[PDB]
């Protein structure tokens, strides 16, 4: 009955409790969060929960301040921006002044002007400035528009970065990886993440490949990462490899081409503890998150699952 | 106390070289550890032979070099170049000394062209002399009859003039001999040149040199930057359609090497799959730097695994 229901919804929030879980020590009310690069400076922090996201990842943000084509035939996007943002310090100040009702992850990346060999201390400083307030921290070493950044995923470079971030804060630390890594790179990053006692891995960032695109005149468009369904196959493949290798030892967050509740359920069942999307929200609207979540809740209830956690990785056991 | 595998992969790369073994192939009896090479014109005199593997290349083609010694605009909107220089080089004799001093590592091809002074009714004996000198030390030799800045050179592509050059050179050495062609050739000449190469049992064809065309250019004011060959992305369309034509017609009989406008891993996979056994690049290295080649190789490896190609050779020509 509506007057009551309106009070229940207002009081408890918009997602079914069955969706709630703890991941790396953090209570997430629902598994689909907003991926990085949308709320770059944390200017809509209080809106995300009312829009039916379980959490939001803010950034990428950099140690210093540094103040997009629709591909509709592919239901995809091509991103031409680097890390435009007001810096990690500015974000910390915003976060201190609250502190939304859902978890806020912070995504940190190397300031553009920082030389590669000074990358370690640039990540360290961002982590130090925002880590206390963030629910979790993600080291972005995978965005293609920042020159040289993907090179830091080689384990010889990555280790000192991840080690410095992880020693700086007891906030959970994750790493965000590219979709195009070799199998042996994926295995090695996975093992490094376990070895450094990180909380998890976010897979995947955008791809630079334009293979498969229908949208006409895509040739003409310049450099930039590709998002959306072009990533979906790889992102699931990468998820299943990591889950099989290291899924008992850290959490996996799956991102890349999630459009429908079916997409999302396949990721959970394949070993994703949490999800994100960016592209499908742009093509899909406010509904979008809220419809995906009702879809997951239905599949948990219909399957025998007393909780989300119980479903995670359930197709691989 | 790490139980990681990465330290052992580091040793593997140290012992075996940086490239994924899947990228390795044999083409005209030479083992190329990876398919993207440095195109001619950049290391003219074999001055950085030991450095090219380290840049990520699978091989390098050095020259053009001529029998006797004879010692560019950035088109930024097209990520292209306009070259106005001819064949400045220290000559085949000097290069042979460097080749003989080089401790192996990746194959080194040598690109030979006619000495500018040399008549043309005397081109044969010039090409022969160079072949004699660098032939014995090169992994392969290419006969360049396609560079635009050398007066009268592209005329040599006429089968009637090309025949005795390729034939004298092929007869001088047992080193695989290839021919490098211009993109501006008519399709009928392309078929006859391909047929000649097969007729003379050549090892392959390198396609393409630079273009004289000015069509397709985005950079303002090219129209009075003056004469010269254009390289980079503007060649890509013609380079791919020459590659497909040649592979369709003559791809069983000799190797095709694709060059012209390869920028990305996507570009490179497309060439492979259209029938290039090997690739080269110049412009893309100028723009994309020390990384560029290494990036193309890791993308080919990923697509071979994907795949699931057991070796590079299996994918060459898979699109056709
Ligand atoms: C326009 C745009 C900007 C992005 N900016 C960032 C960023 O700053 N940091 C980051 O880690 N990922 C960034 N991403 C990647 C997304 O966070 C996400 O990993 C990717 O788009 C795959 O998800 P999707 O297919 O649901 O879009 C961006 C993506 C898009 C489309
Ligand atoms: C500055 C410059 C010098 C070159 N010199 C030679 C040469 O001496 N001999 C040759 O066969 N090709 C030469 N080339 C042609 C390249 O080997 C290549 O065929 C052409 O540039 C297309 O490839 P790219 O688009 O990757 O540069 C030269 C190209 C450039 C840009
Ligand atoms: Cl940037
Ligand atoms: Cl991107
Ligand atoms: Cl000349
Ligand atoms: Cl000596
Ligand atoms: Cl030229
Ligand atoms: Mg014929």
């Amino acid at each position: 009955v509506a007057p009551v229901r309106r009070l229940l919804r207002r009081l408890l929030g918009p997602t079914d409790p069955v969706l709630a879980s703890t991941v790396f020590g953090v209570r997430f009310p629902a598994p689909l969060g907003l991926a990085a690069g949308f709320d770059k400076d944390g200017t809509a922090l209080s809106s995300w929960g009312a829009m039916g996201f379980g959490y939001a990842e803010i950034g990428t943000v950099t140690a210093h301040p540094q103040p997009l084509f629709r591909l509709a035939d592919d239901r995809a996007l091509l991103n031409r921006m680097g890390f435009n943002n007001h810096g990690a310090r500015a974000l910390a100040i915003r976060l201190a002044r609250h502190r939304p009702e859902i978890p806020i992850g912070v995504n940190i990346g190397k300031t553009k002007k920082t030389p590669a060999g000074d990358a370690v201390n640039d990540y360290r400083a961002s982590a130090r400035m925002v880590g206390p307030l963030a629910s979790y921290l993600v080291v972005n070493v995978s965005s293609p528009n920042t020159p040289g950044l993907r090179d830091l995923q080689a384990v010889e470079s990555l280790r000192p970065i991840l080690s410095a971030v992880r020693a700086e804060t007891s906030t959970p630390v994750l790493v965000k990886i590219a979709p195009d890594l070799s199998d042996s790179d994926l295995d090695d990053i996975a093992d490094l993440a376990v070895e450094l006692d990180l909380a998890g891995i976010v897979a995947t960032n955008t791809t630079v490949s334009r293979d498969g695109l229908t949208t006409p005149g895509v040739d003409r468009l310049g450099p930039g990462g590709i998002s959306g369904p072009p990533l979906a196959q790889r992102a699931v493949q990468v998820l299943r490899r990591l889950y099989d290798r290291v899924g008992d030892r850290l959490a996996l967050i799956s991102v890349g081409g999630i459009e429908t509740a079916d997409d999302a359920w396949e990721r959970i069942t394949a070993g994703a503890s949490l999800l994100q999307g960016y592209t499908g929200f742009i093509y899909g609207g406010e509904r979008w998150a809220k419809d995906i979540h009702e879809g997951i809740a239905r599949r948990l209830h219909d399957g025998g699952f007393g909780s989300l956690h119980e479903a995670v990785g359930s197709a691989r056991r």
